[PDB]
């Protein structure tokens, strides 16, 4: 197995999958590693697997489809797979945790969005379809951007959202378009 989470980078106190080589600490690892399972597989396997059983998944969606699926298994897996993809990225950690809002010349939003509040949702089963879970997602962006309006950090949200936004056209094999 590898030495360090998949996720944040680190070494530590990691859990090894057995059907790949990546290790994962316990809560960058999503869903939160499983108590037991021997074997135990990582999520990119567990997709890996989907793909591998209905070869035709990966001809080209419509988003419109894809936004009212219901979130039954599959899609529940492939959303917390998305969100473990944002949380690779290093720059998720300004989008992580609950923010606050004091600058001069703007106005916090009213409705809030961080990643972890995300991955409680997701924990909680309180998604009903895709849908849900994506506007949660481009709303922690739209938030951002409103916010830090001329100042460069806006430029945070904008790299992040491109991450979020490729990998939910791969994972969800939206069809590609110019
Ligand atoms: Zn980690
Ligand atoms: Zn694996
Ligand atoms: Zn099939």
């Amino acid at each position: 197995n590898s030495n360090i989470c998949e996720v944040c980078n680190k070494w530590g106190r990691l859990f090894c999958c057995d059907t790949c080589p990546r290790s994962f600490h316990e809560h960058c690892h999503i869903p939160s590693v499983e108590a037991n399972k021997n074997p135990w597989s990582c999520i990119f396997c567990r997709i890996k697997t989907i793909q591998e059983r209905c070869p035709e998944s990966q001809s080209g969606h419509q988003e419109s489809e894809v936004l009212m699926r219901q979130m039954l298994p599959e899609e529940q897996l492939k959303c917390e797979f998305l969100l473990l993809k944002v949380y690779c990225d290093s720059k998720s950690c300004f989008f992580a945790s609950e923010p606050y809002y004091n600058r001069e010349g703007s106005q916090g939003p009213q409705k809030p969005m961080w990643l972890n509040k995300v991955k409680t949702s997701l924990n909680e089963q309180m998604y009903t379809r895709v849908e849900g879970f994506v506007q949660d997602m481009r709303l922690i962006f739209h938030n951002h951007k409103e916010f830090y309006r001329e100042d460069k950090f806006t430029r945070l949200g904008i790299q992040v959202q491109d991450i979020f936004e490729k990998n939910f056209r791969n994972i969800f094999a939206i069809q590609e378009t110019s």
